[PDB]
DNA sequence: CGCGCG
DNA sequence: CGCGCG
């Protein structure tokens, strides 16, 4: 699915940043050209499944957990 | 957006100043999607127009 | 301004 | 779930 992809998409993002190494949604959502709720809808999703970790912040900051 | 703001006075003025009413419920009652009657009633209670009332959801009446 | 919301 | 947000 379209919602597949973009998760697969933003965790090779963040996973060639590096594990330790966090960037916002705004950044994200530039970078892969996907609008920026799509990419918090699954930001979210993932820091929901464990797979993300997320930075309490504002903007918050996203990293692979 | 004169449109809709008067839309959303009239409605709460006909409901009577002393009652109050939800953001969703104006878009239903409306006919308008909520994102925009957001943006109108934040609006109007930033002019004085509107009173906001704490809560969630928030409550909307005339000033 | 944090917003992901169906 | 409060969301108005450009």
């Amino acid at each position: 699915s379209i919602y597949q992809d973009q998760e697969q998409r933003i965790l090779k993002f963040l996973e060639e940043l590096g594990e330790g190494k966090a960037t916002t949604a705004h950044d994200l959502s530039g970078k892969l050209g996907t609008p920026k709720k799509e990419i918090n809808r699954v930001l979210y999703s993932l820091a929901k499944k464990g797979k993300l970790q997320k930075e309490a912040g504002t903007p918050p900051l996203w990293k692979i957990a």
